[PDB]
């Protein structure tokens, strides 16, 4: 069997039909893929809707006896049941192009990808990464492409890549669980490819809670970030490349995650919890890596590593206001001292 399409469900009755219709409309043999649905203890009619496709799809259904607290555990249960040569993770409120499995099977057959990124499209307002999907590419790397800016699991992965290297989702975690999973898959794959010939993965914005907006404590969130830093630094790769991958991950994280601006947005009285958790993550990053990140991040790494919220916050407010304690302009960039007696940080733009 070529593919296992893995679908975690949770009270998905209002939309799960759109996904299952897109799976049944695949212009790809139904004998060559299976749909592995693991229901995270829904209380609605999700499962009765899924069972209407039993004779239409190669279908595997099971249900956890209690809600696991996120997508991770149902996808892990499904991954173990999966028999396809490759897996594709699709969320219950999304759907896929009818040529997706055909196009991906044809592309994998020629290029032997271990991880295949497939171009996504936002539906009614949903934002989706696009910077890595401007071109189809048989071979890309963590350092010569923007794949690190997309860590969602809505990609195709060789099943043996995941299982031979023991790559699973963290469980009982509302969100960011995918970042470690996909970074592990990136770090272990012999070849990563990008298929951009059409819109393959449609990501919707329905309502009710979306996981990636549910509460996760700073402690749980930044533990996944620390594990990622540990994972990179332990990969079987040359030392300089590992540092460079960690730096790129840090550029992404400080630009796009909840870390960005947290000292401006989080209630003052909650910020010591944030800097203690963020600092535990930055303390796993060797200081030599700071020289490789975007220069504007170097003071944030500095004060995070010292768990110094007052100076971290001064940096963020200085950026936001454009008011600095002292600074020089050298080569069109800023050399900034953010507070009396503190270091100057150079090259900021
Ligand atoms: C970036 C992207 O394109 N999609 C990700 C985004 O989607 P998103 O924020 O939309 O998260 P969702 O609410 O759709 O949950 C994702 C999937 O997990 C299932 N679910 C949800 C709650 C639960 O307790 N048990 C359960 O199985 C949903 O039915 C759904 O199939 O944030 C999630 C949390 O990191 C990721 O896993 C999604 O893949």
């Amino acid at each position: 069997m070529k593919f296992s399409v893995i679908v975690p469900t949770y009270n998905s009755e209002k939309y799960i039909t759109e996904l299952l219709n897109s799976l049944a409309k695949q212009d790809f043999p139904k004998t060559e893929f299976e749909v592995v649905v693991v229901d995270d203890c829904s209380t609605d009619q999700t499962l009765q809707i899924v069972e209407k496709y039993r004779n239409k799809l190669n279908l595997k259904v099971s249900q956890l006896e209690t809600n696991s607290g996120g997508p991770g555990k149902p996808r892990n249960v499904a991954l173990k049941q999966a028999e396809g040569e490759f897996v594709l993770f699709v969320d219950s409120d999304d759907y896929i192009n009818k040529e997706t499995l055909k196009d991906a099977a044809a592309f994998i057959d020629e290029h032997h990808s271990d991880v295949l990124l497939i171009k996504m499209k936002g539906v009614n307002g949903r934002g989706v990464p696009q910077s890595m999907f401007k071109e189809t590419a048989p071979e890309v790397t963590l350092l010569n492409s923007r794949i690190i800016y997309t860590l969602s699991p809505t990609k195709i992965y060789r099943t043996a890549l995941l299982k031979d290297n023991d790559i699973y989702f963290p469980e009982e975690l509302k969100s960011a669980e995918d970042q470690l999973f996909t970074m592990k898959a990136y770090l272990n794959a012999n070849r990563i490819s990008v298929l951009s010939d059409k819109a393959y993965y449609y990501a919707t914005k329905r309502e009710g809670e979306h996981m990636s907006s549910a509460y996760v404590s700073p402690e749980d969130f930044y533990e996944v970030m620390r594990l990622i830093a540990v994972e990179i630094l332990n990969a079987d790769l040359e030392e300089a490349h590992k540092d460079q991958i960690l730096a790129e991950f840090l550029n992404r994280h400080f630009s796009f995650s909840r870390t960005n601006g947290f000292s401006l947005k989080v209630k003052l009285e909650e910020q010591p919890q944030w800097i203690n958790a963020l600092g535990d993550f930055i303390q796993a990053v060797p200081e030599r890596v700071d020289a490789l990140v975007m220069s504007k991040l170097r003071p944030l790494l500095h004060y995070a590593r010292a768990k110094d919220i007052d100076n971290y916050r001064t940096v963020e407010e200085s950026y936001r206001q454009g008011q600095y304690y002292r600074f020089d302009i050298v080569d069109g960039k800023l050399n900034i001292q953010f507070n009396e007696g503190e270091p100057y940080f150079e090259g900021i733009d």
